[PDB]
């Protein structure tokens, strides 16, 4: 592992209304969402991640993936792919298929950057999550 491993909180977020509407969010479901903290529960072995997020309504979603390693996952829609995510200097970068990934610890927080690329630009959400399981 060993430095994501646990259950996190998010407790700072940047860019959630712009990030959300470009890549196609219904506007309520932005709305309804806006203040919803989601807890991100972590399990790191190595290379081994298994990566599962409480989204509102009991809708969790876990991905389990091999750094270097073709993987079978999921979007927070629910489609499914197979990726091979990657990790240089601690930072995680997955490869959506709506968006650019990158995760890291710093700072003792876990810090989620997702990049979203359209016709008005880019647009990026920033998650930051505190420990809440010490």
């Amino acid at each position: 592992g060993s430095a994501f491993n646990g259950k996190w909180e998010t407790e700072s977020q940047e860019g959630y209304e712009p990030f959300c509407k470009l890549i196609g969010i219904p506007d309520d479901v932005i709305a309804k969402g806006r203040d919803f903290k989601l807890v991100t529960e972590i399990v790191q072995n190595g290379d081994d991640f298994t990566w599962t997020q409480y989204y509102p309504n009991n809708h969790v979603v876990t991905n389990k993936f091999i750094v270097g390693k073709e993987s079978d996952m999921e979007t927070v829609g629910g489609k499914k792919f197979k990726g091979i995510v990657s990790m240089e200097g601690g930072k995680l970068t997955i490869s959506f298929p709506k968006y650019q990934q990158t995760t890291e610890i710093s700072g003792g927080k876990l810090v989620e950057t997702s990049t979203a690329s359209g016709a008005q630009g880019t647009a990026v959400l920033v998650r930051t999550s505190k420990k809440v399981l010490v």
